[PDB]
């Protein structure tokens, strides 16, 4: 079994992903934002203008919420970027966490990090770890609210396989 | 450029020193102990009974006192082993620190640990990191004195190339 020390690591080029799967996400907006748009799958997609929204037009869900990505392919992550909603968006995120498997069972957190709807991306240096799954999660406990947007997530690392 | 964060590290397996050159040493000692014995290279061979030992007999040397050993192999460290004198010797050692290096040009410390003139062997968590060299230094700032000595230093990590 491991243990969370101290590791020089450098500052990772961004992961690329084509291909990736969204496998498991609490909610999404199949409606209100675009049909096309609103999608967990819009997280890690290319574009931009297309968003994840949790699910408001004719129901919302409850707190906390979490979308969990397979990157296909075993990965050294450095970094984690949020491109937020921005844009002058009520985008009321006040805290984010991340989580990493290898395997889609045994979770390692790898941070909790403060959320600002800023319209520049969100560079979090998450605790670096092998794997080929991350867990965006919006918790139950930050003063986060149902209304939480999120434009792109991206992986800074290398590939190592 | 890099920076330091945290990491999940394995306890890493012993990277086994057949090959290994010690190719800069502060200080040795070619008689007192042994003769065959004393010598900085006493440090990375397979033999516990042979102990590096800071020149002493004849002459000493002022700390601080330092080794710097090619693994012949970049190699991402995550432990540091000591083997002490031990055995009720005068071995007052109080500060070790380490440094490592993928060029032998640029250093970068990996940790200033507390030294122990126990038998067992000294389990060191250095911080991670690539590298070729690892330079044991014994400083001039610890309440170390010209005596140390050091039957084995070893490396457990992985191996990456
Ligand atoms: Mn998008
Ligand atoms: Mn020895």
């Amino acid at each position: 079994d491991t243990y969370t020390g101290f590791c020089i690591i450098k500052e990772g080029t961004k992961i690329s992903k084509s291909g990736w799967e969204v496998l498991s996400f609490t909610t999404q907006e199949a409606s209100g934002e675009g049909a096309g748009n609103g999608l967990a799958k819009c997280l890690i997609d290319g574009d931009t203008e297309t968003f994840w929204h949790a699910k408001w037009q004719g129901g919302s869900d409850p707190l906390p919420y979490d979308i969990v990505i397979d990157m296909k392919q075993n990965i050294q992550i450095a970094q984690v970027e949020l491109l937020p909603r921005g844009r002058g968006s009520n985008n009321p995120i006040k805290v984010v966490e991340f989580a990493a498997s290898e395997d889609n069972v045994n979770w390692t957190p790898i941070g909790r990090f403060g959320f600002t709807n800023q319209d520049a991306a969100l560079e979090y240096y998450v605790k670096s770890i092998k794997a080929r799954y991350i867990r965006l999660t919006i918790p139950d406990d930050g003063g986060n609210s149902t209304v939480a947007a999120i434009r792109e997530l991206d992986v800074k690392g290398t590939i190592i396989n």
